[PDB]
């Protein structure tokens, strides 16, 4: 897992182009001090990433998009300069929808948070999120103001596991238009979207309307 | 096409008819070898493909529970891991051989004296407009396409017909404003939200071999992506 991660900046390091074949394996298992069995599980992750493509008996092959500017889909797939104003954060009672999409009742107190994150200094997107909080024991302000993600990782400790993405394209209302400096009525797309820990628990809820002048994205499919 | 292929089969049927959401924990290891009558071994790779396939997860300690999204009506943006399956009709537009495009030739990998398969076409979802699209196919991979082939599923005759191994994809998404001639095709009006698809489609051996361009009818389509 974090040989995947050193191959990734081999990678980098030798600005390796999409098709361009790897080392053979045991020239790996060697170049990062592992067994077998072990390297081909981190090849395992690299492909369900995107990170290379395997073709058995002509060898591993590094991919990658020809493409810039592009937002990673999928937080695990992926130097965009983004920060965040939290414009609202409490703990609160559930929603119904709150409550249907993490699995709870409407008893267990969630946090929630509103916020405007931007990219290069524009707006990016205006997002809520509802997250459980027997799993999600503690944020504040300045947590909040940075990548979340990292916190439950690092911070908490937590694995985070599967999730859903539910993608809809429509017109910005007029607080999600004031909240992105655009005109009510134009387009956006707008995600709903389900995180998993390991475990299956649901642990965050996000319903997110993106910029459409700041944002395009990236996502990868396997064969 | 094995009896561990059969065994994952009647296991959906088994999640589709108890209609079982995400979380839903399925019958023990004991319980499916008693059912369908076979060893521990025949049950662990049928668990294998699923698992693959996005319809289960297992924890090791508690059990084997369902991975399959909640909710219903959303196309599968990623292909074959829903469009297909909707009843969904296409007319072909133009079906031609042509030189590509730079933007096409350059996204297929190829010189652009080099022929490809030109389709433009509106796909329909029970009677309304999903989409309006235009594809490039390299020819030398892509030998022969028809009317018929192109108004129903090409990846179908790509697969079955050629006999060629579909592999990754990658997928570009950009939010915008449908035009004059995207929003009459749609019968929508210009101006109005589109999301706006490129496609790169390769065989296993990592050549590409589609190049496709997509603006849905956001009235009529919305997506899911499962990320593990």
């Amino acid at each position: 897992q974090q040989i995947a991660t050193e191959i990734e900046t081999y990678i980098e390091e030798h600005q390796l182009q999409q098709g361009d074949k790897l080392p053979v394996l045991e020239t790996l298992m060697a170049q990062f001090e592992v067994s077998k069995s072990t390297i081909t599980k981190s090849l395992e992750l690299l492909e369900q990433k995107g990170a290379i493509f395997q073709v058995r008996g002509s060898g591993i092959f590094v991919r990658k998009h020809k493409r810039k500017g592009y937002i990673s889909l999928l937080s695990n797939q992926g130097d965009f300069n983004v920060t965040s104003k939290v414009i609202e954060l409490d703990v609160r009672k559930p929603t119904p929808e709150a409550a249907e999409n993490l699995n709870i009742g409407m008893d267990e107190d969630i946090y929630y948070v509103k916020r405007v994150r931007y990219i290069n200094g524009q707006t990016l997107c205006y997002e809520e999120s509802y997250y459980t909080k027997s799993i999600v024991t503690y944020l504040n302000n300045e947590i909040v103001s940075h990548s979340i993600f990292h916190y439950i990782r690092e911070g908490l400790g937590l694995k985070i596991g599967f999730s859903d993405l539910f993608l809809h394209v429509g017109q910005l209302n007029e607080e999600e238009a004031e909240y992105l400096g655009l005109e009510a009525g134009l387009p956006k797309l707008y995600i709903e979207s389900i995180f998993h820990l390991t475990n299956g628990q649901p642990f965050d809820y996000s319903k997110i309307s993106y910029n459409y002048e700041q944002s395009q994205f990236v996502v990868q499919a396997n064969s």
